């Protein structure tokens, strides 16, 4: 019901994992930063050996047609910036921020922007609130991934 998963590192060094094919490309370099300890967003996953797709975070290794044993390369990439997709009532908003910045910081930029104070913001990722002291990178919040702007005065 599982398919194999190796993930090779350019010098050969790998892992394997038994995983189901309704995970994420997200959540398996998650799977790879427990053993490594390489960020997420310095993970860059391809198909060692690939009829011709680019692999999403988003979806599952199933969604890319990946149901079944692979073999996957390694890259470690520099640290970079994503960005963030803030949906409100109506609009969908883009930000430049760091895995490493605080909610509070992008609540900051949302203020600066859309001209909303920064108490007023509730912000949601994957239906569970974020709090201002966490950083991004704590909710594992994917690059060019939603969040949800809800507004509360008091």
């Amino acid at each position: 019901h599982m398919v194999k998963v190796q993930v090779k590192q350019l010098q050969g060094m790998s892992l394997t994992r038994k995983v189901h094919p309704s995970t994420t490309v997200w959540e398996l370099k998650g799977e790879i930063e427990k053993e490594w300890c390489i960020p997420r967003y310095q993970q860059r996953l391809a198909l060692q050996d690939n009829s011709n797709p680019a692999l999403r975070d988003g979806d599952s290794l199933a969604a890319h047609g990946l149901f079944y044993d692979i073999v996957l390369l390694l890259l470690c990439t520099e640290p970079q910036e994503m960005e963030v997709l803030v949906k409100d009532s109506n609009k969908t908003t883009v930000y430049t921020v760091r895995p490493t910045d605080t909610v509070k910081q992008l609540k900051q930029q949302i203020y600066a922007c859309q001209h909303v104070p920064v108490e007023q913001q509730r912000l949601t990722y994957e239906t569970k609130e974020l709090e201002n002291h966490h950083t991004l990178e704590h909710y594992h919040v994917q690059p060019r991934s939603t969040i949800y702007l809800l507004l509360r005065l008091r």
